[PDB]
């Protein structure tokens, strides 16, 4: 099996792997934004859009990892391996979760084509020397 | 946040929690069946159906848990906590994964309404005393 | 005040008395069925039918007895008395509770006319000696004609 | 299963919490009024309103509860246990029966909206300080 | 900036000066009635009337005031100061809250013109000499 | 009782929480702005819009706290207690007062949709690391299309 999580939405792992790994925001901010903007539609009994299904699945899965961390924070005596597993869970899967949440939340708000164009724009802007690029980096916005 | 993984497809956690916990098949059989029957459509660049997106997400997530188990099978010295975490990962999340995979694979093949009717049928059939129920339990099939 | 639970629904008590005592499912199975199949409709602020209203009163009449069962545990300092009370409440009233729930849920799930026909047919089967009786009793299901 | 006894009739336990428990009449009076005003209807072969179904089921539950006292009277071998259970049954489980009977008799006699408005108005009377509260409490009438 | 709390609803502080301060009910009753009659509407995602906006803002201000007592309880190091401020907050600033809550609940229940007429009529009753004043004060009803 | 000030106006608290604490003007500047721009409309006997009614309650809720500030001065004979009370009242409640006034006055002066769009856009700018962030933050203004 080879399931690419971005192949049905028109992107790839390489494209999202184009931008540096520190450009994505924290998990808490993403969850706050999602709850603030789309909770109603995320909890309805409707196939609102293909993005809603993916977001629901991802949040449901993250809940189980959180419960696992809480359980292993009690059931396990040794604090050495406990800390190691906690850090692993909060870093390795956290990066992927951050990328997926960022992509889906941005595509719901600004539209998928705009996000796919912005990826290419920022990737090129960040690699050309500074003296020959515009001083202001691109940013997603709605007001003119 | 309250995301029910079955609310957009017309079911609930209670309904799927109606049938006993031992009725679902193993993970390996489900993966074999999925690979045999729908790999082509699962790997295309198309929003084939809302079920394909959920299956892709679930398989992608299960891959990370498998990689985590492999990593902790080496990086961790103590075999006591290692075994505990391995068993936890292979049981607690395994049950949920089995339920979700069974539901989606059955709904792709036989249709969602048929699976929702079969749930109710089997749940009632299993609770009435034996002397007053038909000796043959219901089963999903295609041939007459 | 002579009141019969099944008279406004087209049935009677003598019709329902033919069924054997071991025919009915246990209370926990009936509660699980009712929950899983009608939680949303049983909590709505809307009238749905006489069956829903009839069930919404029996469920609460049983819950208060369930609380009474626990109450006597920490007030009555006599194992014999508490055991007798608990067993009486859990058998004598439990049988009627099961019988009522089964009838209402079967009217909900299969239609009322089908339930009445099934009862009429089961009576005949149960009233004949086993020697001349077919080994298998009737089963409840629906028919295309309605 | 989180079921409200009045959710389907346009009220809730919150609204009925306005009235004190010393306001409802005894069981005997409530049963007498029902037997004098609606016996034939309650013994009919069909349903007339959701109120009739509710009253029928409540009266059946109360009768099944009353048989329990008679049983314990002759099957229990201890006086303290033969009295504690009877007192509990006749005092703690009679309050809810009184409230339900009052609500369902009043809704059949005067009308549902009238009962809702009567509760809303009694709340205002009971909330007022004594120095300004009238001496006559609101009452239900159908003249 | 010379703003009247009731200038936009057809009344003034002059009219509300007819009623004595011993006539209004306690805070608990007023909050209970609101929670029992208008909770869902007050938690809605849109405005229904100017009364809902006023009630929302007043309840928020009251809650922010209530947190102050809890804070002073654990951050003040003196008993006299830990009591004087609490007494002030709970006695001097509760009167206005009671008046506003009474006005806004009564206008939603019975209607604005009814409240204005009720105030005008209560003035006449309170102004009369005792030797001729009736024993029953006017009351608001919706039967 | 869960009540949110900005829910009937199309916004939320999490949306407004992104703005930094030093973004808002001081209380005296907001009061001067409100006076100079809407004294007549805020004293009229007519309903004008939900914004005017919302402001007319907050102004009085703040004035009584302002009076309370003075009252404790001539009753509490303890510099520490009075200073703690005054500072708490003038900071903790002052921040919320400023945040509410700014939002309502900005909805009055620029239109509500513009305010919501500006908040949505400012969040994105503030959520990115400074290294990849343009030096200048967005500014609030109106556009011909409406």
């Amino acid at each position: 099996m080879d399931i690419d999580p971005y192949k049905e939405f028109g992107a790839t792992v390489e494209l999202l792997s184009f931008l540096p790994s520190d450009f994505f925001p924290s998990v808490r901010d993403l969850l706050d934004t999602a709850s603030a903007l789309y909770r109603e539609a995320l909890e309805s009994p409707e196939h609102c859009s293909p993005h809603h299904t993916a977001l629901r699945q991802a949040i449901l899965c993250w809940g189980e990892l959180m419960t696992l961390a809480t359980w292993v924070g009690v059931n396990l005596e040794d604090p050495a391996s406990r800390d190691l597993v906690v850090s692993y869970v909060n870093t390795n899967m956290g990066l992927k979760f951050r990328q997926l949440l960022w992509f889906h939340i941005s595509c719901l708000t600004f539209g998928r084509e705009t996000v796919i164009e912005y990826l290419v724009s920022f990737g090129v802007w960040i690699r050309t020397p500074p003296a020959y690029r515009p001083p202001n980096a691109p940013i997603l916005s709605t007001l003119p």
